């Protein structure tokens, strides 16, 4: 069959997300979440809701899109595997130079079919060790279905901009031509100025953007290149740009408070958590319905690497992930306050 | 005038010790503590108490020690500015000071004079021993083996060659046999020390099993942060930092008491035997590969302060004793 995402009923399906909720303790004796629970989101579904399963498990979205993939592949059936952090069984040390960015690249020559998962997992995905990393953070993750000449453009822009460090890939018989197969590759080539962005479609015919840093960007990769690029502007009003310091407490005593949190519950997965806690790699708009997931988080620091985000417009999707804002203020303080401690990490 | 600590009061000192605040907010017309506030120890003085001054003040015994060095210095007087980090192919300061008209040095540990980094974020500890040449020639002859440090900005003051403090401001290439060393040293007023070292090649646990088997005494780390808490419940599914380990001065006249993950906390106590560390190495579990060292001496006033700085506060609805477990839980690989 072409290759395709995969939903959580392992039909072949056009685009999915998933939001996975991180670790979250009771005690030192229970959780309340594993870390492996997520909301999954696809326009078949046509809403946002909490998963029955876990993504550890042998089934849903998750394992059914890789299983689909690594199972049994047919001989012109191949993958390109990146992440800035490669799993052990490469076997092969880190160029820190190289993007940082995570994903797999899927694709069946014979079909002309592929499959572009986005993923923030280091040391993931691998082609034959089992299972899932660290389930600490809450994390996003897209997966969308493409011809195989789109793989090939976005491998193309890969080359140049995200640079990607590849690793254990499957050429499927690739014609050494083909810029799926450079991605096997060294990566050389100079780019074009400092970052780029290309328009693509999903297999359905969903538009996306594929928005790109090189190692050369360093202005602030959300507001001076994606919002711009967009034709809108991101919603970073309650955004954590850097490290809120102790407040004090009404024992006398500092503590740390998280300000900003994520809360899903009315998604019906029934935790919010600090968005210190969050890989907080995704955004959206205030205006015009975009949702970017992608490499790149929040923070006003940043390394000069390639990477990039993956926008797309999406209403349900967008409302859902609008209204996951949860604000505590410290004890004393206005949500006023609150909300001028978030802004005061924006600033240098 | 002989290298030497300077006190409070601008006065030579056999040793002396501070521990800095974390900066600290209020609200947004501001922060209980600025960064630079300290409590300050000596034998002299005899207890930890609240200093006057913040730390990067022209005054206070981390100027008064740096000036005296670094300010007019003499024909003879010399350097050695070092870090740890990692070789060439946010890390622990220190200064090796002296002067061979005198034969006299100093040894101040996480700190540099400000010219050699020109512009309060966390938590820090500070000392500073009088050494005779001598024995700042065998701590030197110490490091160019085992802790290899990086140098920076070096005076020889005239120094031979033969000099090992000479040697640790060239390149070090040695590699030692063994993964680990330890020397007994003693200051100018004759108080006693250990510098134990680990190297590169040490991939064990510094405290538990190095510094802690070599002071035949065993590391006080049941309350440490050796790693991350995950969020904790507060309640209806809403998960919150609860840091529950806090280090507090309140009993010494500081009033202040902070997470200690917003703690460089690279010192520690014995259980028994009064032992006090400060060195390069932090708490955590996961360290990197690299030399790199703690000084330990005993002294029963300054770790009986020490140990009382220990706070403990539970997440809501929780006991010390679970508290405490949660504590335990981040000493697991
Ligand atoms: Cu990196
Ligand atoms: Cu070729
Ligand atoms: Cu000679």
């Amino acid at each position: 069959m072409a290759i395709s995402p995969r939903d959580e009923q392992n039909r072949s399906v056009d685009l999915w997300f998933a939001y996975k909720v991180p670790k979250l303790t009771k005690d030192a004796d229970s959780d309340s979440a594993s870390g492996y629970e997520y909301v999954y989101y696809d326009r078949q579904v046509g809403a946002v809701q909490k998963s029955p399963n876990l993504m550890n498990d042998p089934k849903g979205a998750l394992f059914y899109t890789l299983d689909s993939v690594f199972g049994d592949p047919g001989d012109t059936t191949g993958w390109i595997l990146y992440n800035d952090e490669m799993p052990a069984d490469a076997n092969r040390s880190n160029n820190a130079t190289l993007g940082h960015t995570k994903g797999v690249i899927a694709f069946d020559i014979a079909s002309s079919s592929a499959l572009w998962l986005l993923h923030s997992w280091p040391k993931y995905a691998s082609p034959s060790v089992p299972g899932v990393p660290t389930p600490l953070y809450g994390q996003t993750f897209l997966c969308l279905s493409l011809d195989l000449a789109t793989a090939g453009k976005l491998a193309a822009q890969m080359a140049l901009h995200q640079q990607p460090q590849v690793y254990l890939p499957r050429t499927g018989g690739l014609d050494h031509t083909s810029p799926l197969y450079a991605l096997t590759q060294p990566l050389n080539a100079s780019a074009p100025g400092d970052s780029d962005s290309l328009d693509f479609k999903t297999r359905g015919g969903v538009p996306f953007k594929v928005i790109a840093k090189n190692r050369k960007w360093g202005k602030d990769f959300w507001n001076d290149l994606v919002g711009p690029t967009l034709k809108a502007d991101m919603y970073v009003e309650t955004w954590i740009r850097g490290k809120i310091p102790p407040v004090l407490d009404s024992d006398g005593v500092h503590k740390t408070y998280d300000i900003k949190f994520i809360d899903l519950r009315k998604l019906g997965a029934p935790w919010a958590w600090p968005e210190t806690q969050d890989h907080a790699k995704w955004g959206i708009t205030t205006t015009d319905n975009w949702v970017c997931v992608g490499d790149i988080n929040r923070m006003v620091t940043q390394e000069k690497r390639g990477g990039g985000t993956i926008a797309f417009q999406d209403p349900k999707l967008w409302k859902a992930l609008c209204e996951t804002d949860l604000i505590i203020p410290p004890p004393g303080k206005t949500d006023a306050q609150a909300r001028a401690m978030i802004r005061k990490t924006h600033e240098p």
